[PDB]
């Protein structure tokens, strides 16, 4: 149940995994919720960063792996999510 993984900090990971580390599933990049945030869909890099209509895991800010933006008991927060490392 894991199948691709990132290499590095995952900055260059596109795959579809859409759950965090706590189960939780992925808000989507496209997301009203989200609306003053800056790694959204409507970011002006949103194409080269990976961020669009969807919910996967992105790094695009130079985190430690990828994350996606969630909500935690209806509060907007964020959280790594759960992509092996290529490393293991
Ligand atoms: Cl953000």
């Amino acid at each position: 149940g894991n199948s691709d993984c990132y290499f590095g900090n995952g900055s260059a990971y596109r795959g579809t995994h859409s759950l965090t580390e706590s189960g939780a599933s992925c808000l989507p990049w496209n997301s009203m919720i989200l609306i003053g945030k800056v790694y959204t869909a409507q970011n002006p890099s949103a194409q080269a960063l990976g961020l669009g209509k969807h919910n996967y895991c992105r790094n695009p800010d130079g985190d430690a792996k990828p994350w996606c933006h969630v909500l935690k008991n209806r509060r907007l927060t964020w959280e790594y999510c759960d992509v092996p490392s290529c490393s293991t």
